[PDB]
């Protein structure tokens, strides 16, 4: 079988991102730009367009890389005052782009008054672009230059706003800055047109002249100061950081307890025309556990365009306490005409606004339930601008789901409780996290899975297993203690075995295994496209946060069907992401590369990047799984949090990614979890995952790690703990036949602290997980082969 990989189609692929996932948040007609409009472009970062944040999913190589000027020149829709231009060029040649650890942001030109007025008289419009980039390992400031703008970019928004009547403001950002003073100054209108990739400039120039109406919505809230944010006082600490809110993250926080500290509410976004939202028929089927909503979006404006139906549920308080709404689902119109309507109907499972009790006052202790009351169902264009969709009470409490106690906090500490005033508003009290009382030794010791006996005279292929030939358990006990030990090494970064540049290797790792027909499995960096440290040329696409304010799994989907097909040409069967944690803090330097703080929203755009590398046999690996909310001292950092907080909002995203995602790859985080190491922790890779999720696949390391056993010294070597855990896979090491970073499996097997049973298992999972890659189907020469056509 041979595949055409449309370069051109893919380039419409991700240009569609680009121009559904701009946020248009202000509009006083300015926008869109008029045709024949001479446009004076504002910001020396208009000449190096961030396509990307910074670190592993920020160095995907391209040729060339559109960026806004560009972008409006080839619409032939408007033209760019070329004096302005030379301008910021000349000058740029005397201060260049600094390339660094690259900065978050590069200084910019001073303007002066001759300059900014010389162009508002050869022009009919100013675009003021700042510029922001951020990433792995250091956390964006609440500082001028980061979080803020500089005193020179504040200056130019100054000047341009009092010498054009007519100013857009473009947001070039990972992840959102400061508002507070670009709203004070006022422009006409205001776009966060994110990182987007190398075509980022066509698909920005399509909603900036009106050939796209923008249809793009918040993933977070936005709040008026950093201090609002519930998270800051338990953010920003390289130790331990306690997650006090819990599960009153983001918009759960904010519309529950403080309304009036928001600028933009989650799911806010604004278009060229305007949409109606009218309620429909509402229905519950409380044997199912679903209900049903039906509503209808109208365009009632003069311009072509989509809208977002956003439907949230509010729980009834209970003996628990409840965010006053949660996001339950959500529809993108087609692009509808003027006068034009859709009606959009839901039907929502009642695990979508279930609560997890970890403390047991509900009579359920470890379970999801859902407690007596009334459910209040909202529909509309943002959670504040949601209406009364229906309601129907439940007169007992309904166990969506029987769990257990997992990953539980090892010290007590204060979260937030939602407390029912006398009024009946709500306010924020306090109470003590209860302490965990599982015994891990034993638990590990109950569940401990079954050795299969050696025989090495067995000649089974893993070709054999993949046929229905024979068991994967009669094919793995050919493997010897020595293969055991090799198959959980992944080799890296640039191993031989697999395309130079990429990230690691594993399965086959050693002529032994390779013998089996285990091969070699190519894994690579990232979200946004390929990373190839040999510089080759790959796809670079629009980051995580832009693709989540689409609200479109559709145009996701189909964007990554074209990646899929990449991969396979580049030989690389696992792309290292959806990054998926969530937006726990707007300071987070990592948010550019996952989707949303809420966790509905971050595991079905994860899902739907899944389904498009699945197309055609490529896969996706989850990261980083779980609570990597914080990049300051990412390696040693401790996240305290409670099993509620966890179940309902950071492994929610996960869970979903699992169940409707079909994700086969898990990357565990560098950091701690309740008091221990994630590669190392059961109740995580083991407990919940599989046995409670039914995830079937690999669980991989993040790259040079740390693993050890509760209370114990963390090394990048403690394997066995790792194995223990079901952690399948240490990535890194520069040789893994050789054992080149002298781990401890075979030691620990020696002496009895590693069951054989545990490598056996995490070996089945390498090897379920490499049978069905498109790396087997190479060896028994049944791949798809790809051709690049367009270029
Ligand atoms: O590049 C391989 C890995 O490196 C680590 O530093 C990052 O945390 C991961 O996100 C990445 O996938």
């Amino acid at each position: 079988e041979k595949v055409i990989l449309d370069w051109n189609e893919y380039i419409e692929a991700a240009r569609s991102v680009v121009s559904e996932g701009c946020v248009l948040l202000e509009n006083n007609g300015t926008l869109p730009l008029e045709k024949g409009a001479v446009v004076s472009i504002f910001g020396r970062i208009q000449t190096h367009y961030y396509k990307s944040g910074t670190g592993s999913g920020g160095m995907v190589n391209v040729t060339h890389v559109v960026g806004v000027p560009e972008g409006l020149k080839l619409s032939e829709h408007v033209t760019v005052n070329e004096e302005l231009e030379n301008i910021y060029k000349e000058w740029e040649e005397e201060n260049p782009f600094d390339e660094g650890t690259e900065p978050w942001s590069q200084p910019e030109m001073e303007l002066t008054d001759e300059i900014v007025s010389n162009a508002s008289a050869k022009s009919d419009v100013a675009i003021v672009i700042i510029g922001r980039t951020a990433g792995e390992d250091k956390d964006f400031s609440d500082v001028a230059g980061a979080y803020k703008l500089s005193e020179t970019e504040e200056d130019m928004l100054r000047r341009v706003r009092k010498h054009f009547d007519k100013m857009v403001v473009l947001l070039n950002v990972g992840s959102l800055m400061d508002l507070n003073v670009i709203s004070e100054i006022n422009p006409d209108a205001l776009m966060v047109i994110w990182q987007g990739g190398m075509i980022g400039g066509l698909g920005t120039a399509d909603v900036l002249t009106g050939k796209v109406n923008p249809s793009g919505k918040l993933t977070d809230t936005i709040a008026y100061e950093i201090n609002d944010y519930p998270s800051t006082e338990n953010f920003g600490d390289p130790v331990r950081d306690y997650y006090a809110e819990d599960i009153y993250v983001g918009y759960r926080y904010f519309e529950t307890f403080e309304k009036s500290k928001v600028r933009y509410p989650f799911g806010y976004g604004i278009s060229y025309t305007e949409f109606e939202h009218t309620v429909g028929e509402f229905t519950a089927d409380i044997n199912s556990r679903t209900f049903t909503a039906s509503c209808t979006v109208k365009n009632t404006g003069s311009v072509a365009g989509k809208d977002v139906a956003q439907f949230y549920v509010s729980a009834p308080q209970g003996k628990l306490g409840k965010p006053e709404k949660v996001l339950v689902a959500f529809k993108k119109t087609g692009i509808l005409n003027p006068g034009k309507e859709e009606k959009i109907t839901v039907t929502v499972p009642f695990d979508r606004f279930a609560s997890f009790d970890d403390t047991g006052v509900t009579g359920a202790e470890s379970c999801f339930v859902l407690e007596a009351g009334e459910y209040t169902v909202y529909e509309g264009k943002n959670v504040r601008e949601s209406y009364k969709e229906g309601s129907f009470t439940l007169e007992e409490n309904i166990v969506t789901e029987k769990l257990s106690k997992a990953l539980a906090p090892m010290e007590s500490f204060k979260r937030m409780k939602a407390s029912e005033n006398s009024d009946g508003t709500l306010s924020v009290k306090y109470e003590d996290v209860p302490v965990s009382d599982v015994d891990e030794k034993k638990r590990r010791l109950d569940n401990m899975p079954v050795e299969i006996p050696q025989d090495f005279t067995a000649r089974y292929s893993l070709k054999d297993v993949l046929s229905g030939s024979v068991d994967m358990e009669k094919f793995i006990a050919r493997l010897s203690d020595d293969d055991l030990a090799c198959i959980v090494r992944g080799e890296g970064m640039g191993s031989s075995l697999v395309t130079a540049g990429t990230a690691a290797a594993f399965g086959g790792v050693s002529e032994y295994l390779r013998k089996m027909d285990i091969p070699a499995v190519c894994c690579d960096d990232g979200p946004s496209g390929m990373r190839l440290d040999s510089g080759a040329t790959a796809f670079s696409m629009p980051n995580g946060t832009m693709l989540a304010s689409t609200f479109n799994p559709d145009v996701i989907e189909r964007m990554y069907g074209f990646t899929s097909l990449e991969m396979i040409y580049n030989k690389v069967e696992c792309l290292l992401g959806p990054g998926m944690n969530i937006h726990r803090n707007p300071l987070n330097g990592r948010n550019f590369e996952y989707f949303s703080e809420d966790p509905y929203l971050n595991g079905t755009i994860a899902s739907a990047m899944l389904k498009g590398l699945h197309k055609y046999g490529s896969d996706g690996v989850a990261k980083h799984f779980c609570c990597n909310n914080q990049e300051l001292g990412r390696q040693a950092c401790d996240s305290v949090v409670s099993q509620r907080a966890l179940r309902e909002i950071y492994l929610k995203g996960f869970e979903i990614a699992v169940k409707e995602g079909g994700c086969k790859a898990f990357m565990t985080t560098y950091a701690q979890v309740n008091g221990m190491w994630t590669a190392g922790n059961y109740d995580l890779n083991t407990r919940i995952l599989r046995d409670e999720w039914g995830f079937k696949g690999i669980v991989m390391t993040d790259w040079w790690a740390q693993v050890n056993d509760r209370g114990g010294e963390p090394t990048k070597n403690n394997t066995a703990a790792m194995v223990r855990a079901q952690n399948d896979l240490y990535m890194v090491t520069a040789n893994a036949a050789m054992n080149s970073a002298n781990d401890n499996t075979l030691s620990q097997l020696s002496e009895g602290k590693l069951n054989r049973a545990e490598l056996q298992r995490c070996a089945m999972n390498i090897c379920e997980y490499a049978m069905n890659t498109m790396a087997m189907k190479r060896l028994c020469r049944n791949d798809i082969k790809v051709e690049i056509a367009g270029r």
